[PDB]
């Protein structure tokens, strides 16, 4: 055991930041409300 067990775990969020922002970059439409919610303070 040294590197070839944690590849899952170091890539997850490699790609899951994209995927999610993808997601969410792709439907600004719905998440406009934490947009707004993010608005108002700040």
């Amino acid at each position: 055991d040294a590197e070839f067990r944690h590849d899952s775990g170091y890539e997850v969020h490699h790609q899951k930041l994209v995927f999610f922002a993808e997601d969410v970059g792709s439907n600004k439409g719905a998440i406009i409300g934490l947009m707004v919610g993010g608005v108002v303070i700040a």
